C-alpha cells in the first residue's frame, strides 16, 4: 500500500500526516482532512508509519497533490515513535521532490530544549529536497495555547491553499458526523469491551509482552501518604511487576490507563437523560478507512466515558462548534459559536470561559443547561483518554519485580466554583493495597556507564522521583564492592515539616555514605525564598569541579521556570569560574548535553 495509489483510488488529493504520541496532532490532521471538503477538494488523514514515506515522489501523479504535516516533538527534539521510520528516511534520503507541495505545523512547547524541533526538520528537509513550501511553517506552542495557535494557523492555511489551486470556499459548513450509531441489544458479554486497549480480553487473560497497546495489569502493593499536611498529597506507590517479563532502569517511565471519577460520569448521564449502560458501537462511515471505530467497541456508555474518553480536560473549539446546535435557548447558542472564531472576542470567551476557567464538558452542559446534546455524538467529539506519565522511582537493580511511584494528587478549585480533581492521581490516590494497567517507556535518562562518575541530582518536589532510585542503585553499587563516586542531590520543597519528601529514606541514604550531600532549600521556612538553585550557586566551587571532572548533571521536576533557573544557574558557575564569558558557558552547558552529561527529565 502506497499512499498515493490509495489517495488515487478513494479521490483524495490531500493527505494530512500526524506525528502524535498523546494525540493532539492527530485530531489537528483529522480536523484538516475534513476541512477540505469546504474548499472543493478531498482529503484523508494518516499515520505514516503505516506507509513508505519514499512515495512523497509519487505526489505528482495526483492533481492538485497536497502533502500536509501535523508533527509534535518529544524527548530531546526527536520525533513521535509513529515518525521515526520517516525521520530516518529524511536523513539518508536525497530524493528530488520537484513538484510536491507541502505544508506543516508543528506542535511544540517553549519550555523544552529543542522547541519544535521535528516539525522545523520536516519543513526545512522537504525544501532542500526540493518540495514546494504552500504556507509558511507553523509554531504551536502548548506552553501558551496550542489550540490558539492551531486555529489561528489554519484560518490563514486554508486561503493560501485557496489561492495557490484556484479553489474557493464552497460557502457549505454543515457539521458532519463521522461515525453512526448502533446499538446492540442482543448482546453477549464475552464481545462486550469493559475498559481494555486493544485486543479483547487482554485484561483478564493477560499475556506478554505487555506494552501500550496490551498493557500489564500490576497490583499496587504499597500506596502510602508522602507528607504530613493534609493541604496537599503527595503519595508513594509499589507496583508489582512479577510475571510480566518488563524491563526498566531507573530514569525510565512508568505509564499507566486510569479511569474517570465514576460519580462524575453518572452526572454526565444524568444531563442528558441517556442509560449508560446500553451497549453500543460507532462505525466509522469512512468504510476504507483504518479507525473502524473511534476506541474499541462494541461497548457501553459507561465503560466509555469511564476508560476511552477524556471528559476532564478544557474542551478544543471545534468541540464547542458542533455542539452549538444542541443549544436551543438563543443566548446559550450565541456563547458557544462564537467560541471558536480565531481571535476578536471569541478567542478571549474562549480563554476565559473554557480554558482559564477549566470548564470541562459536564461544566459546560451546566452552565449552557439548554444544551442537550445526544450522547453518541459527544462520544464521537471527546478525545481519547491518554496514558499518564510517571518517572519510576525505584532501581531496578534493588527492586526488579516492582516499580515505583512518587506523585502529588491534583486537586483544586476553579473560577466557576468547581472543585476539579486529576484523572490518574485521584484514580491511583484510591488504589488500596487492586491492579493497574501499566507499561514502561524507555527513557535517555540514565545513570553514568562509569560507576566511578560523579552525579549531580536537581530534583524539587516531586522531581525528586527519579533520584530515589538513583540513589538506591548507587547504594547498591558500593555494597557490590565497586568503587563510586560522589553522589549528591538537591533537593527542595516549602516546609520540612509537610512536604519533606522521603525524609528517613534520603537521611538514612546519607548515614551510610551511599548520599555523598543532601541539600534541601525550603521555600517557606523563613522571610524570602530558598531555591535549589540557590544552594547551586553557594557550592559554585565544588559543583564546578565536578564539573570541568566530568561529572553528569540531572534536572527533574517543573519544566516551566525551575528546570530554566536551573540552567542559568548553571551558565553563571561556568562562566565565573571557568574563565569564559557567558555566551561561551551557555555553549558550553548545551555542549553536555549533547555528549549526555546534562540530562533532563522534565515535565509540566
Ligand atoms: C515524562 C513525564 C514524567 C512525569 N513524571 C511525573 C512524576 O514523577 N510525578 C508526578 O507527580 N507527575 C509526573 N508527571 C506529571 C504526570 O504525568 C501527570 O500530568 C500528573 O500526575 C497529573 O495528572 P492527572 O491525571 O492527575 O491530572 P490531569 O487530569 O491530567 O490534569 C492536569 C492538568 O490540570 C491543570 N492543573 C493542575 N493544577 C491546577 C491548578 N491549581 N489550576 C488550574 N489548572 C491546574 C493543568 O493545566 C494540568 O495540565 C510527568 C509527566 C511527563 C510528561
Ligand atoms: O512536585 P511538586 O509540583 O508538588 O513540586 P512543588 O511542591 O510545587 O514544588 C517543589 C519546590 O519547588 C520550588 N519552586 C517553585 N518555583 C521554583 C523555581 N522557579 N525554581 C526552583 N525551585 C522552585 C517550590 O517553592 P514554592 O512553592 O514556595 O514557590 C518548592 O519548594
Ligand atoms: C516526554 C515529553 C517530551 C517533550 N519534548 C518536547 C520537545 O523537545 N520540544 C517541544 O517543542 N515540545 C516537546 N513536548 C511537548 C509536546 O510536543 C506537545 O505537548 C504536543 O502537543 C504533543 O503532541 P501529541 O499529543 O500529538 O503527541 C514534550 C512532551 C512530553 C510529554
Ligand atoms: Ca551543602
Amino acid at each position: 500500500s502506497s499512499f498515493v495509489e490509495k489517495m488515487k483510488k478513494t479521490g483524495r488529493n490531500i493527505i494530512v500526516f500526524y506525528g502524535s504520541q498523546t494525540g493532539t496532532a492527530e485530531e489537528f490532521a483529522n480536523r484538516l482532512s475534513k476541512d477540505a471538503h469546504r474548499y472543493g477538494m478531498r482529503g484523508m488523514s494518516a499515520d505514516p508509519e503505516e506507509y513508505d514515506l519514499a512515495d512523497l515522489s509519487s505526489l505528482p501523479e495526483i492533481d492538485n497533490a497536497l502533502v500536509v504535516f501535523c508533527m509534535a516533538t518529544y524527548g530531546e527534539g526527536d520525533p513521535t515513535d509513529n515518525a521515526q521510520d520517516f525521520y530516518d528516511w529524511l536523513q539518508e534520503t536525497d530524493v528530488d521532490l520537484s513538484g510536491v507541495k507541502f505544508a506543516v505545523f508543528g506542535l511544540g512547547n517553549k519550555t523544552y530544549e529543542h522547541f519544535n524541533a521535528m516539525g522545523k526538520y520536516v519543513d526545512k528537509r522537504l525544501e532542500q529536497l526540493g518540495a514546494q513550501r504552500i504556507f509558511e511553517l507553523g509554531l504551536g506552542d502548548d506552553d501558551g495555547n496550542l489550540e490558539e495557535d492551531f486555529i489561528t494557523w489554519r484560518e490563514q492555511f486554508w486561503p493560501a491553499v485557496c489561492e495557490h489551486f484556484g479553489v474557493e470556499a464552497t460557502g457549505e459548513e454543515s457539521s458532519i458526523r463521522q461515525y453512526e450509531l448502533v446499538v446492540h441489544t442482543d448482546i453477549d458479554a464475552a464481545k462486550v469491551y469493559m475498559g481494555e486497549m486493544g485486543r479483547l480480553k487482554s485484561y483478564e487473560n493477560q499475556k506478554p509482552p505487555f506494552d501500550a497497546k496490551n498493557p500489564f495489569l500490576a497490583a499496587v502493593t504499597t500506596n502510602r501518604k508522602l507528607n504530613q499536611g493534609t493541604e496537599r498529597h503527595l503519595m508513594h506507590l509499589e507496583l508489582d511487576i512479577s510475571d510480566s517479563k518488563i524491563r526498566y532502569e531507573s530514569g525510565d517511565h512508568v505509564a499507566v490507563y486510569p479511569a474517570n471519577d465514576s460519580a462524575l460520569v453518572n452526572q454526565l448521564g444524568k444531563i442528558l437523560g441517556a442509560d449508560l449502560d446500553v451497549v453500543m458501537s460507532l462505525n466509522n462511515l469512512d468504510e476504507e478507512s483504518n479507525k473502524k471505530h473511534p476506541f474499541p467497541c462494541p461497548t457501553s456508555y459507561r465503560t466509555a466515558l469511564t476508560y476511552y474518553l477524556d471528559i476532564t480536560n478544557p474542551p478544543r473549539t471545534n468541540v464547542l462548534y458542533e455542539l452549538a446546535q444542541y443549544a436551543s435557548e438563543p443566548s446559550e447558542q450565541e456563547l458557544l459559536r462564537k467560541m471558536a472564531s480565531s481571535s476578536g472576542e471569541g478567542k478571549e470567551l474562549y480563554l476565559s470561559w473554557v480554558v482559564e476557567a477549566r470548564r470541562h464538558i459536564l461544566a459546560i452542559l451546566q452552565d449552557c443547561p439548554s444544551l442537550r446534546p445526544p450522547i453518541d455524538h459527544l462520544c464521537e467529539l471527546l478525545p481519547r483518554l491518554q496514558a499518564h506519565y510517571y518517572s519510576i522511582a525505584s532501581s531496578s537493580k534493588v527492586h526488579p519485580n516492582s516499580v515505583h511511584i512518587c506523585a502529588v494528587v491534583v486537586e483544586y478549585e476553579t473560577k466557576a466554583g468547581r472543585i476539579n480533581k486529576g484523572v490518574a492521581t485521584n484514580w491511583l490516590r484510591a488504589k488500596e493495597p487492586a491492579l493497574v494497567p501499566m507499561f514502561v517507556r524507555k527513557s535517555q535518562f540514565r545513570l553514568p556507564f562509569k560507576a566511578t562518575t560523579p552525579v549531580i541530582m536537581v530534583g524539587p518536589g516531586t522531581g525528586v522521583a527519579p533520584f530515589i532510585g538513583f540513589i538506591q542503585e548507587r547504594a547498591w553499587l558500593r555494597q557490590q564492592g565497586k568503587e563510586v563516586g560522589e553522589t549528591l542531590l538537591y533537593y527542595g520543597c516549602r516546609r520540612s515539616d509537610e512536604d519533606y519528601l522521603y525524609r528517613e529514606e534520603l537521611a538514612q541514604f546519607h548515614r551510610d555514605g551511599a548520599l555523598t550531600q543532601l541539600n534541601v532549600a525550603f521555600s517557606r521556612e523563613q522571610s524570602h525564598k530558598v531555591y535549589v538553585q540557590h544552594l547551586l550557586k553557594q557550592d559554585r566551587e565544588h559543583l564546578w569541579k565536578l564539573i570541568e571532572g566530568g561529572a553528569h548533571i540531572y534536572v527533574c521536576g517543573d519544566a516551566r521556570n525551575m528546570a530554566r533557573d536551573v540552567q542559568n544557574t548553571f551558565y553563571d558557575i561556568v562562566a565565573e569560574l571557568g574563565a569564559m564569558e557567558h555566551a561561551q558557558a551557555v555553549d558550553y552547558i548545551k555542549k553536555l548535553m549533547t555528549k549526555g552529561r546534562y540530562s533532563l527529565d522534565v515535565w509540566s
